[PDB]
């Protein structure tokens, strides 16, 4: 399809879930061939492999000591929207968390798309390729159309479940809200992370229980999520991608890992 922007300036606010501090979003409008990119302090940081800094419970940007922590969920919205050139200005250290999900971004940026002059240059993955870390795999593909697994071996309650998402199925990922587990809380919050987590922005689960009164929004809701976020790290490949991908508990540091083999191979 073309080439997309946004028609207005569109903003967006809240805590973000690890710095717990309140941050704000600006998304600009930019011309064909200007990509994705964040820009704070007067620098801007492509939403590229290049710039990745941190991929341990979230992916973070960085470039010339201006750093933007958690840009997975706002990327991934950009690249089911097939939204190609903008600015997202951030005031503060990370992208607001809103509830969780996508959501919001999406309901908001879906009504204000602005589609441009030139068609969009896809990355299509050309050949078969897979990436691994300890039991760990991804594995992708050649697709004319974005396809993305994701299985899951959660030990509690949930066990196994897997997860496609196809193009044209965004809604069904969008509402997916980022997860944790009880027994993983104390290590997050010790190595200074998950500061702003709490029961209204995720689904928190026990080895038996649902800690969220309103409980599960999907009986596969981590699984839909993890979809939701691997395909905001695809999009660190640099515009739209197009190719059938699984994923077998992967994160973000082998999604970042599978990114930089693609980009690699291709040159
Ligand atoms: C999903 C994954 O891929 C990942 N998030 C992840 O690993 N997180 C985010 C949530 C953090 C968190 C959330 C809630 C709480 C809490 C709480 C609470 C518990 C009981 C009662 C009241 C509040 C603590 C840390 C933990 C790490 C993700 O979405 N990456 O994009
Ligand atoms: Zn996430
Ligand atoms: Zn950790």
């Amino acid at each position: 399809g073309l080439e997309k922007t946004v028609k207005e300036k569109l903003s967006f606010e809240g805590v973000g879930i690890h710095t717990g501090e309140y941050s704000k979003l600006i998304i600009h409008p930019e011309k064909e061939g200007t990509g994705i990119r964040f820009f704070k302090n007067g620098v801007y940081i492509p939403a590229r492999h290049e710039f990745v800094v941190h991929t341990n419970h979230s992916t973070d940007l960085g470039f010339k000591g201006q750093r933007i922590k958690t840009v997975e969920h706002i990327l991934s919205v950009l690249h089911l929207l097939e939204i190609t050139n903008v600015t997202i200005e951030v005031i503060g250290n990370e992208i607001p968390i809103l509830d969780g999900s996508g959501w919001e971004f999406y309901e908001a940026i879906r009504k204000n798309i602005l589609n441009q002059n030139r068609e969009i240059d896809y990355f299509v993955v050309e050949e078969p390729i897979i990436v691994e870390d300890e039991g760990r795999l991804i594995k992708a593909e050649p697709s004319d159309t974005l396809e993305v697994t994701y299985e899951g071996e959660f030990k509690n309650f949930l066990g196994r479940q897997k997860f496609t998402f196809v193009e044209g199925n965004e809604e069904e990922i969008v509402l997916a809200r980022t997860f944790a587990f009880d027994w993983e809380i104390e290590h997050i919050k010790k190595v200074g992370l998950g500061k702003g987590g709490s029961l209204k922005n995720t689904l928190v689960l026990g080895k038996d229980k649902v800690y969220n009164p309103e409980g599960l929004r999907y009986e596969n809701e981590p699984v839909r999520h993890k979809v939701f976020d691997l395909i905001g790290d695809l999009y660190l490949l640099g515009s739209p991608v197009k190719g059938k991908f699984y994923s077998f508990r992967g994160g973000h540091s082998l999604n970042v890992k599978l990114v930089k083999e693609l980009a690699k191979k291709q040159k």
